[PDB]
């Protein structure tokens, strides 16, 4: 009883979630009346607003697929230019089905489940004056509190339409104060926590890059300012989408307040025929009464359980070394053998080799050319690739006992260099605006995925590339936006190849890890994450500040989907030096740890083989745990994590102290998410009760710079 | 023409300050009409408020000298136990007396100024039913805005009467919102700004450890709450005071807003004898009309023109090297003078020999003995002290054709060892309560400066020390507070005891620079800078926690004052490791730059020679010049200061970037203090226009985790 219908009142309820919204039978729309925590039986209604000045009813309640144009003066969740030019829109209720599961998004990433785990709510608006339809998606896991939304637009008329805006989500919030929080960045800084008081007015984020990006990340929260990562009333949206996006909070005059994600409207004008269909993407929207965090424990197992389609979802994910940060473009087949030998006698069991390897007549020994000939380059590899990678994977690991290594590769197949074969024989395969200069970022252009020739030439050298050698992981990057473009319909259209391709692909191979990658978190998104079990955080590597990075990516995305790199000092980004222990710290809350400097540049080697097998006793934890981010990097120097398994029987905290702490107390940290009445054994040692470490807590102190503490709760 | 008076109506009159009371001739009581900017003729006169409910027309008034006990309920000013036992008060104005220039304070120190620079107003109270006299002293330097005020307390009577409890100034505001910014800390952190609104009841500060402490400066700003560093309304208020002080600011129920500064009146307890006298310390007020930074500008030029008596106020100080944490206990003489060459050998003037040189039957070998025992250490210096400070003062100074290296000394005299020779022969000169326990820190415990014994002990042995040898420097230490004391009255006379003795030595050694510390900055007050020109600023010498330090402490003193030292890294107080030019300029915005590391370890002997000219070229500006704080280490990570020359010919610009900026941009300085029509030449390269630099700015970018620009600027 997930989905309960009255009359024209739809009710979703989760386990302490409820979204109830119903037709007026007197206009038509739909208005909502409650999204927040559980309700049942009667509901209070709103007494009716006096009306005064311009603002009439409609402009008035809370609706829940808003357009303007006859009386409402906020920003809509549609925008239609009819064919006879009007943008006027008049979507009536015409009626609903509800069935048990949920249908597939043709041609996009959305949430999938089965009959127990999720129930789905199809409403049917139409409009007479102009023969356009709209079917509104509804979708219930109740276990998560979650609320699945996306929409419809058919052109059922005789001449064009075109959708100037579309909207995947959209609710009105009643009259109260309200904080917005987001995660803003660039690269080497992406998914920095920010939070601001909702004013009158629009606020809000999106992207114009063609992707989801490293500016904003299509994820945003309302919250009561009183909300904390445990106390109180969270509301969560999450876009399901790689392409551009929108986000708009506006609170309008009369004091409601109205939220919208979708497409961003300034890249989108899809012209619809007689008889075609627009399909949004859908969103992802939690409630939780347990604080922010709270709301990313509903997430993160939600993502885990019906969103990720790998197989690694739940699995854990090999210590690796990536060769980039220790080798950039300067090697050959030598050079990357030793890099092999080195990470198999560390005890790492997968060995990445990153950019440099590809290109014959114009090979990829810097930044400017080759990218589009993904073939072995013949001065690197004279042998081709097969041989080194029989060789590398014939490596035993260290402390291992039977394992031998495993080799991965990195690509770009979305990008072509003006320097190499592929664009001296098809330039036109491009993204470009007639005769505009073709802008290069990196020296790189961008291929049309829109086209099903790039399609079909992408899908097809990666499945060669991937059955020509021993290759289980595949790192795939993409490091530039979209600038010209042929025409705006090209946005979403590029976005529906590359479904194709990463659909196709990742079905093709599923025995392979795919990692995501966009100069670091540039494409992190669930979009991705349908398709790869894991992104690619940031390209910054400095333990200092891949805390706040994962911390905040954290924020939608849970910790199994994040890879976290040791790397060298002093960082190539930033140049502060930090210990390697600290270092390592920070890497074991990514699902996938790893190496990414020159291992011969390490001279402990029995602290570098105890902090790997460190790190895969904790990656279970990390893999299928709870998170509770205990103290914010934000709020204070003593940023503070616990991963809790979802049974109890076990946990892992991690703890820095991030400043030096000079002559002053330290604070204690107190845990949570554990059982008042029972006992744990911290460490090994001393055996607590759930209550004291959770009300009182533990305290550590450091005397230096940078300090760091893992430690292990089981359960008695 | 600074003091008019008409009738009962006192004003107070600076260049754009104005501070105007009366006495009101019915109930005998001082009202405050006025403190803030330049008033003149008529003033207008609050409407009388009505009188409801239990706080009478007392406490609805503007008072100067505020008593409790006769209906005022605020925070008194004094607080008198007569004779009979009652703690009433009623003290009624009797008369006043203008004079020109300024008496001295009995036995304190205190500002000082001949006829044209200062003007002094006394106000004669009398209470008739006690027999007690209270003299109020105001004095205006109008050049600086400046009103010091003091008060004595005379008993007439035939009994004694004990002052619990004597503000040193005491203002009422009027209703308006208030900032209160105060200096706290602790040892290797002193003088962190901190500012909060003020709110109904009591907030403020105090010292309860017998000397002013590392904890809180006696000084606090009330400001508006939109008042910058260079824009708003601000009133400054410092203690001339090394010893305990409390300072509190009271907003009341009807909403006036009362400030006092003075003794801690929890560790006053002075019974005065008939005819007997006490004096509180004076307290300098500065008003600005120009924000904060216009009000430490006025008092850095009263303290070096009227405050700092030694002949160093605004001499050069020469580049030092100290020994401290290059070699700490472990030495003798032949590391001394290996300390010493080097030194020389790198352009240093000044060696200073600290702590570790003394002690006989138990030497000064670590933390645990030898306090007490002032004659050199004959296993460290077995031919006597003189011989080797003869060969240091020999060596020649690299860089200087011919002058030779001078030496300075660390001496702690109000301090004891146990283990130690005096404590053996005196163990009553301690401070001490009978029986109890005497408790040590650090091994030590404190000397009863309140016996003329302990004066003229530390009189003696350190003027037999400063004739023993060619000692032209001496850095005066001082490591731990009070705790047990034979009485309360001995927390006052201990420091008319210590000043004497700074008083008898200071005179006694012109030519000699005497430096103050205590663990840092724990007595960094306008007291021991009347006789000494500079103070350690903190134990603290990492380069980040400095610029923090130093900017706070410029709040309320001169950079004239502050000494720096370039350490080694990584840091011994902060595990910090920070590039040595960035270390070097921190250094160089206080008036003693020094080193303070042992040269041996130096990465690059040409770039240390190359910024102790810098230093020495920088100096000059800042002993002498006004500083501007562009912008605050509190407010963004690109702290920034500029010192300008009092007749503006030129200034020195530092800049600094504290984190690592990775890809983003970099903010815009903007100087101030400059003429918006001359033309200034930037680092011998690019001329601008004054308004230019002022309101456009200057841009400088960094690729690396701390950076810093010293920029000259000279007019034309």
């Amino acid at each position: 009883n997930a989905i309960v219908v009255d009359g024209t009142t739809f009710a979703l309820h989760g386990a302490g979630m409820s979204y109830v919204f119903h037709a007026n039978t007197t206009t038509g729309d739909l208005i909502t009346d409650h999204y927040g925590a559980s309700v049942s039986g009667a509901l209070p209604s709103p007494p009716e607003p006096v009306v005064n000045g311009w603002v009439g009813m409609i402009g008035r309640t809370r609706r829940e697929f808003p357009d303007q144009g006859r009386g409402d003066f906020r920003i809509p969740a549609v925008r239609i230019r009819q064919t006879a030019g009007y943008a006027v829109s008049d979507l009536r209720y015409q009626g609903h089905e509800v069935r048990d599961g949920k249908p597939g998004l043709p041609g996009l990433p959305a949430t999938f489940g089965e009959a127990g785990d999720v129930t789905t709510l199809v409403v049917h608006l139409y409009d007479n004056h102009s023969a356009v339809a709209a079917d509104l998606s509804y979708s219930v896991f109740p276990e998560f509190d979650a609320v699945v939304r996306s929409v419809n637009i058919t052109n059922k008329g005789n001449g064009n339409i075109t959708i100037e805006h579309l909207a995947s989500m959209s609710v009105d919030f009643p009259f109260e104060d309200l904080d917005l929080l987001g995660l803003r960045g660039d690269w080497a800084r992406e998914a920095h926590r920010m939070r601001r008081r909702v004013e009158y007015g629009v606020q809000g984020f999106g992207s114009s890059t063609g992707y989801s990006s490293h500016l904003h990340n299509p994820f945003f929260v309302l919250a009561h300012p009183s909300t904390t990562e445990s106390q109180g009333e969270a509301w969560g949206f999450n876009l399901t989408y790689t392409g551009s996006f929108s986000a708009q909070v506006e609170k309008g005059s009369q004091g409601l307040t109205r939220a919208l994600i979708g497409f961003n409207p300034d890249q989108l004008s899809w012209t619809l025929g007689p008889g075609e269909t627009l399909t949004s993407p859908e969103c992802v929207s939690v409630y939780s009464s347990d604080g922010i965090g709270g709301m990313s424990r509903k997430f993160h197992r939600l993502y885990r359980k019906h969103l990720i389609r790998s197989k690694y979802a739940t699995l854990d994910r090999p210590p690796l070394l990536n060769s980039w940060e220790g080798v950039y473009f300067d090697y050959n087949q030598t050079g990357i053998e030793r890099l092999a030998r080195q990470s198999a006698a560390l005890g790492i069991r997968l060995f990445v080799m990153d950019d440099g390897w590809f290109g014959n007549k114009y090979p990829r020994t810097s930044d400017k050319a080759g990218l589009g000939d993904w073939t072995p380059n013949p001065d690197r590899f004279p042998d081709g690739l097969e041989p080194v990678v029989e060789r590398i994977t014939n490596l035993p690991v260290n402390g291992t006992a039977g394992e031998k290594l495993r080799f991965g590769i990195w690509v770009e197949p979305e990008m072509v260099n003006p320097n190499s074969s592929l664009y001296r024989e098809h330039p036109d395969w491009v993204l470009h605006a007639g005769s505009y200069p073709r802008t290069e970022r990196r020296n790189q252009l961008v291929l049309n995925l829109a086209l099903p020739e790039v399609q079909d030439f992408i899908i097809d050298f990666m499945t060669n590339l991937l059955n020509s050698a021993d290759i289980s992981y595949v790192k795939w990057d993409n490091n530039r936006g979209m600038h010209e473009m042929p025409s705006t319909r090209t946005y979403h259209e590029y976005m529906l190849g590359l479904y194709r391709v990463l659909d196709t692909l990742s079905a093709r191979f599923p025995d392979v890890l795919w990692e995501g990658c966009a100069s670091g978190g540039g494409r992190f998104d669930a979009g991705i994450l349908h398709y790869f079990p894991q992104i690619w955080t940031s390209d910054n590597t400095d333990g200092v500040d891949r805390i706040t990075i994962q911390f905040g990516t954290s924020l939608a995305y849970p910790p199994s989907t994040m890879g976290a790199h040791l790397s060298a000092v002093p960082n190539h980004q930033t140049s502060r030096t930090v210990p390697l222990e600290f270092r390592a710290h920070v890497a074991m809350m990514g699902g996938s740890f790893g190496l990414e400097l020159d291992p011969a540049t390490l001279q402990d080697d029995p602290e570098v083989r105890r902090l790997i097998k460190l790190a895969e006793k904790v990656n279970p934890l990390v893999i299928n745990g709870d998170l509770y981010r205990l103290r914010l990097p934000e709020e204070s120097q003593w940023p503070a994590a616990l991963f809790v398994a979802e049974d109890g029987s076990q946990a892992v905290l991690f703890y820095f102290q991030v400043g030096p702490n000079v002559n002053h107390a330290a604070p204690w940290v107190r845990l949570q998410g554990l059982d008042p009445e029972a006992r744990y054994t911290v460490d090994g040692n001393a055996t607590y009760k759930g209550a004291t470490l959770m009300n009182l807590g533990l305290q550590f102190t450091f005397d230096s710079e940078y300090g760091s503490k893992v430690v292990f709760l089981e359960k008695q």
